[PDB]
């Protein structure tokens, strides 16, 4: 049971975000994520470029319940699924995506917009090819680019359904399954308008390597889709059930950072 045999970071009362600094001191660092996006402080930057999403040749491989979310993993041994343009210099390869979500529809996102919490947030994680591999990229201030997409509850997202339907097979921590031919273009909204700022990954080890690109337009998913997320488990098989919900970190201090908008 959580925190009895040993301690591990998580999202509970004894090991949640407010505790993470005890094992990962960078949790109190100068470029932590997520942040609140104050729409009356972020300035339009006309030097930013349109975001170039080239996911046509993506190769998904597996889906994994890692005890704090599920990752959909991709073959990143070539430039098969890349993010370019905008604030980015060069080419960033997609390695995985995952979500953060709530126990109820009024919370779940990590970023907020004028303090608004969405029901969930999708993170597509990419690494800068100039550093050769993800592990070297996460030793650099421009090593990663994360495309963040808000989810609200409304109409269903057809391109999400294949994800929803596989979750029964990865209910518990450590379970993985084959998950080929998944097209992440089915998770995008219509507009690629975005905000951008320098930050970190939002789970330990909280690495301060990320250029965040947060889309303004949410995607809609149905109540039934997000309910299926909430049937996942943080625990392993044969351990008592602890539902995988509220796996989000709250907003962190902006400090001296600037949030830029791609749109006037
Ligand atoms: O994010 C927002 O929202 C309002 C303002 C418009 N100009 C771009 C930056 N802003
Ligand atoms: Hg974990
Ligand atoms: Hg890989
Ligand atoms: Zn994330």
């Amino acid at each position: 049971s959580p925190e009895f045999m040993s301690h591990h970071w998580g999202y509970g009362k004894h090991n949640g975000p407010e505790h993470w600094h005890k094992d990962f001191p960078i949790a109190k660092g100068e470029r932590q994520s997520p942040v609140d996006i104050d729409t009356h402080t972020a300035k339009y930057d006309p030097s930013l470029k349109p975001l170039s999403v080239s996911y046509d040749q993506a190769t998904s491989l597996r889906i994994l319940n890692n005890g704090h979310a599920f990752n959909v993993e991709f073959d990143d041994s070539q430039d098969k699924a890349v993010l370019k343009g905008g604030p980015l210099d060069g080419t960033y390869r997609l390695i995985q995506f995952h979500f953060h979500w709530g126990s109820l529809d009024g919370q779940g996102s990590e970023h907020t917009v004028d303090k608004k919490k969405y029901a969930a947030e999708l993170h597509l994680v990419h690494w800068n090819t100039k550093y050769g591999d993800f592990g070297k990229a996460v030793q650099q201030p421009d090593g990663l680019a994360v495309l963040g997409i808000f989810l609200k509850v409304g109409s269903a997202k057809p391109g999400l359904q294949k994800v929803v339907d596989v979750l029964d097979s990865i209910k518990t921590k450590g379970k993985s399954a084959d998950f080929t031919n998944f097209d992440p273009r089915g998770l995008l909204p219509e507009s690629l308008d975005y905000w951008t700022y320098p930050g970190s990954l939002t789970t330990p080890p909280l690495l301060e390597c990320v250029t965040w690109i947060v889309l303004k337009e949410p995607i809609s998913v149905s109540s039934e889709q997000v309910l299926k997320f909430r049937k996942l488990n943080f625990n392993g098989e044969g351990e008592p059930e602890e539902l995988m919900v509220d796996n989000w970190r709250p907003a962190q201090p902006l400090k001296n950072r600037q949030i830029k908008a791609s749109f006037k």
